[PDB]
């Protein structure tokens, strides 16, 4: 492996939880509030906080666009 490819791999594993959960929280779901969706999460606290923060902030953004 080239070092370029090594860093690529190391990066993918850094903060992965925050990464997927934040992204998930940020994707729309007009059916449900951030708290309703967050309630169903069965991953850890790191995940729940990131999901919630990202959902809430992304919702404000989309609201400020009105």
């Amino acid at each position: 492996m080239l070092q370029k490819k090594i860093e690529e791999i190391a990066a993918k594993y850094k903060h992965s939880v925050v990464k997927k959960c934040c992204y998930d929280g940020a994707c729309v779901n007009n059916d449900e509030t951030c708290e309703q969706r967050a309630a169903r999460i069965s991953l850890g606290p790191r995940c729940i906080k990131a999901f919630t923060e990202c959902c809430v902030v992304a919702s404000q953004l989309r609201a400020n666009i009105s």
